[PDB]
């Protein structure tokens, strides 16, 4: 049953914990979220690029959660559009019926970015949705006082402050490194839902699977667990996670072409998907703690 | 936007043409089927087997293809059950929203068949939903339909639409040797019944869709499906729906395989997928206008 962004991530903010933020672009991701959410009694935050919805059609997107959302009526689920670029963008999520949205103008300058988002919190709230906006740039890092007038300013409801990450699997061309000590005072300037973005951790038997399969994840590097953790404590309050959930289910759709390549059954290509996506799915909701806040 | 199954099939039937019947599991495949349909300007015949229905919840199933219908308004839609084995599961059906029903008991006696068959139709004709039936074993070369057995059967059960045992049967190994069906056994049972007939596993694996298979790494081990002539002989023999699966499967996973072995580093379902959707799409627009069902809107 859909509810506010913020509505599960005032809970998160206020006892400590972090919520996983699942993007999905089909069936199949979306059903093994919604099951593992359902076994680990965790609220869902579904994620959708833009990417994603040109790639599905908003109105699949949206259709999509509100029927898994009737065969789950126990768990809070919100709809999160990941990454919009423009007002429009945001105002058509609003009005398919998303109860979330993101405005990323990071790479404006401040004023910019924050006028922008405030005329997206305007139009959001009217129509009783949550919003976040991001600080910083995911690749440099964010001005604690900056995030404290921006959040002022903006009334946005949780804020994305660059410290260090960036998509993919390739996010440190070294030993992994995050700025927890401007996390902290980002955290202490703001009270507010943090979210961290690029936050894949790439586990060892995700990327063995993938390995084994015939896959390719050589030199990738992702969020160690113990990083994830401590942003966490730090104040992250949402956790975004897309690359882990895409190669554990690629793994399963390469292995099962190896094994027999007579297979031409879609099922039995995304059933052992769906499965290893889940599995990923249920370990990250304990790892944040989102597990049994149902 | 959903229309009884037979509301389609009775205008085929009256017409001379074919209305292909494409089976999907997912939106990938359901999504490639509405533009190909919306592209050819066809009506769209959409079914979902027992298997189909339990891997994505009926009620995914109906709902996605509701909303498919919405961004469509122009195209008719049949929701059809492939293959339902018992009255429960066609009831089932029934109440998800589906427009139209299949009940396979051809394993059973005449008389059971038709039992069950009756009974789910006079289920099924209560709430306006269609219902397919099938006399005769599906398998390759009595197990061929009895022509008066068909007509007592369609007279009796007053079921929409027969789908008659004459040769085909499911998967990419059909045909043995020479492809052949009793074409003049068909025409018997159409002369007999005068309803739409259907044909089961109709695929043709036409040859770009075998070879890209194979190019992808892909093992079609001596498979083959019912030739194009086939296909047409059997619309100008009294076919009017004919079911397609086994084609819309390989041409998908043939793109699939294909992204796996270009770049092994490809991670993306979209990248895998959307190559995936063209291939198969453009094998529905294809079969569409070889049954004739396209410019029919
Ligand atoms: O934070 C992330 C990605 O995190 P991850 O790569 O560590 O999983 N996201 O918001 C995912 C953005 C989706 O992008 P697209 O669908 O256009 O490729
Ligand atoms: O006629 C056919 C298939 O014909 P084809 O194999 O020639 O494409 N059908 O009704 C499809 C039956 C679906 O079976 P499954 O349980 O594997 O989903
Ligand atoms: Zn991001
Ligand atoms: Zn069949």
């Amino acid at each position: 049953m859909l509810v506010k962004g913020n509505e599960i991530l005032l809970k998160a903010h206020k006892e400590g914990y972090g919520v996983g933020a699942f993007n999905f672009v089909n069936f199949e991701m979306l059903n093994a979220i919604f099951e593992a959410g359902n076994e680990e009694n965790s609220p869902l935050f579904i994620q959708a690029s833009e990417g994603a919805i040109k790639y599905m059609g908003i109105d699949m997107a949206v259709g999509m959660v509100k029927i898994m959302c009737e065969r789950y009526p126990h768990i809070p689920v919100a709809l999160h559009l990941d990454h919009g670029t423009t007002f429009e963008s945001c105002e058509k999520a609003v009005k398919a019926g998303f109860t979330s949205v993101m405005i990323d103008a990071s790479h404006h300058a401040f004023e910019e970015n924050l006028e922008l988002t405030s005329k997206v919190v305007k139009m959001a709230h009217n129509a009783g949705v949550s919003v976040e906006a991001e600080l910083g740039r995911l690749m440099v890092l964010v001005n604690p006082k900056e995030a404290e007038q921006f959040v002022k300013e903006s009334q946005v409801d949780y804020l994305a402050p660059a410290i260090g990450t960036s998509h993919g699997a390739f996010k440190f061309k070294g030993e992994p490194k995050l700025d927890f000590e401007r996390l902290q005072e980002v955290k202490r300037l703001t009270n507010i839902p943090l979210v961290l973005h690029g936050a894949s951790a790439i586990p060892d038997n995700v990327r063995k699977s993938y390995l084994d399969a015939g896959g390719d994840l050589k030199g990738s590097k992702g969020v160690p667990f113990e990083f994830l953790q401590e942003s966490v404590k730090g104040g992250i309050n949402k956790v975004n996670t897309d690359t882990d959930l895409r190669i554990a289910f690629i793994a399963e759709v390469r292995k099962v072409a190896n094994e027999d390549k007579s297979q031409f059954d879609l099922r039995k290509f995304f059933s052992p998907a769906q499965l290893a996506l889940k599995n990923v799915v249920k370990e990250r909701m304990k790892l944040l703690g989102s597990a049994n806040k149902i």
